[PDB]
């Protein structure tokens, strides 16, 4: 099965749009690939991080991940600073990286501007421990955010760097673009997607948020004036009723054809009812899930446990043959 | 005991001041010291080598440490890659560590944009690995250089700023003061320190050089024209004749005023002789030693694997330590 990576920043937040647009197509693609979601606290840890706070992201995001189906015996789930092999790889790999290909990054460029008081080098260096993280499991596809692409391309550069030095040690990987999951846009501003940290909160739903307000954000969504009140499907002229019903289809599967006709004659009132009934109904059950597992701290630990051996025993044959290629004493 | 730490670049090109100055007064001390060697395998590949020759150069490097007296039951002797929390230090110490700090230690400022475009970020990066070297062992004391003062004083910063947010985690190292004594000087210009990197090969002798091109180079040693000859030690006015009484004195054991008198009424010849009778079987003798254990794979092994296990008990209580102040969920 095509091996896939997939690296979650220590955080608990996770918007619906996210879920429903990715996330919760890819849990249901456990099967047919090989999943390895890594939860990347070394990545984390390039801006200044509350202690306590840090350590309780870590076991939040495990808990949510879990929660929305990722299986830990069909995938393989684990904290990235438990498995050695990312900083052993990660520094052999700087040594095949040209300084030039880190200063000319544009997110290194940006996140300089926005945290002035603190360009470590870690913030110039993670570009390499990510390449690293990616190339220790002979991964095939990465799913590549917008703002990664330009680090994917790092990966792909460097391995193919290395496997022209010393033979095919890694593979070359590409971008993950499984079939389209829910759209999902903002609530008071539909032209634009959800995200975590939008300063409008009235935008965004997040997966761990009380339900209560979440039916409050979603009954004063956006829609238009139109009059009588037309509960129809068009994103250019009527962008914020289009999204309550890609938003309601996300959840119940219904077609966009097969909701207006449920709605013929209806308020938007009774849209924003409906959208707002199935969309705390789905994030109250896994709420109770979330809650469940993250309360339960064995089987957090053993879960941590047994993944980041089963990470370590893939990452270790990766490691080995970089080490051995490159000329070092393997340990005795 | 005060924990001294030195990294060994993996070379086996050691040259006879080396010896007598730097490596055998540590091989005597490994009683009064609490000795640590890393074989420093991870900062050589900074610079591209032959796989080939790199391992063979890591093995050269410890059979010649073992046939000059290092002791692996008194002192812990390593190869760094053996040990996967130098690795993992250094990306943690990456993150408190400014790019500022790591820019100022190179050659920027004097060269191109495109001589540091073109530089692999691990050259750039090394200072952060060498940091963590030394503060994985709690070490007090460090054998420095004078061109590796810099890079002591960004461990002592890094320590400091570590530190100062977190609690008392690093020890602050300081430099280990050498024993006051004369260096062994460059044989054609005895007013130099004999140097590894010496582009005229007869100012240097190595500690693995064939005998014969040993005792060649010493009785052509350059020595003054004072007329009578005299055999007295004076740096300033007899650099060669004193640099010759030095070298046998570090041989031998007899100080330099019992040369002096043994050498009454002799000639400049007759000094280069006993000089090269002494060094030539010093150099004899170690490189039996050094033959029966560099060929020797059972014992090599052997002595990487407790090495490594040693060294890896000591960082491990560090490197846990340093991941609970900084707030990671500790190893499950
Ligand atoms: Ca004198």
């Amino acid at each position: 099965k095509p091996i896939v990576f997939s690296g979650a920043q220590p955080s608990g937040e996770l918007t619906i749009g996210n879920y429903m647009g990715a996330l919760r197509q890819w849990v249901q693609m456990q099967d047919d690939y090989d999943c390895i979601y890594c939860i990347v606290d070394l990545h984390a840890i390039t801006a200044r991080q509350d202690p306590a706070l840090l350590r309780k992201r870590t076991l939040d995001t495990l808990a949510l991940y879990l929660a929305c189906g990722i299986d830990p015996k069909k995938s393989t789930i684990f904290v990235q600073s438990h498995v050695p092999e990312h900083s052993q790889l990660s520094w052999a790999l700087n040594c095949y990286t040209y300084f030039g290909e880190l200063s000319r990054m544009t997110q290194f460029k940006d996140k300089s501007a926005r945290y002035a008081e603190n360009i470590n080098a870690g913030l110039f260096d993670y570009p390499v421990l990510m390449a690293a993280d990616i190339l220790l499991y002979q991964t095939n596809q990465v799913p590549v955010g917008e703002d990664q692409k330009q680090h994917l391309e790092l990966s792909r550069d460097i391995a193919s760097r290395f496997n022209n030095l010393y033979g095919d040690i890694f593979k070359i990987p590409e971008p993950f673009i499984p079939k389209a999951g829910a759209r999902v846009m903002s609530l008071q501003d539909p032209t634009k997607k959800m995200s975590k940290s939008d300063d409008n909160r009235n935008n965004v739903i997040e997966l761990l948020e009380d339900p209560k307000s979440v039916v409050k954000k979603i009954k004063r969504a956006m829609t238009d004036s139109d009059e009588p009140a037309l509960i129809r499907y068009d994103v250019e002229k009527k962008a914020g009723v289009s999204n309550l019903l890609d938003i309601l289809s996300g959840v119940t599967g219904q077609s966009i054809p097969e909701l207006e006709a449920q709605f013929t004659g209806q308020m938007y009132g009774h849209l924003k009812g409906a959208v707002a009934d199935a969309v705390s109904g789905m994030l109250s059950e896994l709420q109770e899930r979330y809650r469940t597992y993250r309360e339960d701290e064995a089987l957090l630990q053993d879960v941590m446990r047994e993944g980041a051996a089963k990470a370590r025993a893939r990452a270790q044959v990766t490691l080995a043959k970089v080490y051995e290629a490159i000329g070092f004493v393997a340990q005795p």
